[PDB]
């Protein structure tokens, strides 16, 4: 839904590349998020001490968390927009426990795109970028709707 089936197939085709190396993509994505938008580490007390990209790359905790994040995102993307049941617990924790504003979800979406462009430049063209961007945008829109239901000013 929202995306055409053909657009979803571009998304899942790019996502298969992510699934070939989930921990590597998750490390890169979190490091890119924290390096570009260091204010986002205010949400991760446990990672505030990491002093360099090298230390971040060597952190097993950070790696495991990237796996957690991308595993959850892959399950969402594979539902192709019919992701109500996967999004419910995620919106709950991120609105009420972690308190993640929508703008931080935009930042991590931009980091996902950047990392895919860095890791797959010869197999991540304009249509694949546009489709992944639409899919992440839909994810954010539906999170925002749940945020509102929950009373959280995202
Ligand atoms: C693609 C977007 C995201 C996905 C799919 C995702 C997914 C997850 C999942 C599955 C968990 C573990 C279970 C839970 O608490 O719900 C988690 C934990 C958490 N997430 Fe997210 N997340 C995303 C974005 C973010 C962003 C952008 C931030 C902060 C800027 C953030 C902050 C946190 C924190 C603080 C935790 C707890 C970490 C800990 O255990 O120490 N999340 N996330």
């Amino acid at each position: 839904m929202v995306l055409s089936e053909g657009e979803w197939q571009l998304v899942l085709h790019v996502w298969a590349k992510v699934e070939a190396d989930i921990a590597g993509h998750g490390q890169d994505i979190l490091i890119r998020l924290f390096k570009h938008h260091p204010e986002t580490l205010e949400k991760f007390d446990r990672f505030k001490h990491l002093k360099s990209e090298a230390e971040m790359k060597a952190s097993e905790d950070l790696k495991k968390h990237g796996v957690t994040v991308l595993t959850a995102l892959g399950a969402i993307l594979k539902k192709k927009g019919h992701h109500e049941a996967e999004l419910k617990p995620l919106a709950q924790s991120h609105a009420t426990k972690h308190k993640i504003p929508i703008k931080y979800l935009e930042f991590i979406s931009e980091a996902i795109i950047h990392v895919l462009h860095s890791r797959h430049p010869a197999d991540f063209g304009a249509d694949a970028q546009g489709a992944m961007s639409k899919a992440l945008e839909l994810f954010r829109k539906d999170i925002a709707a749940k945020y509102k239901e929950l009373g959280y000013q995202g």
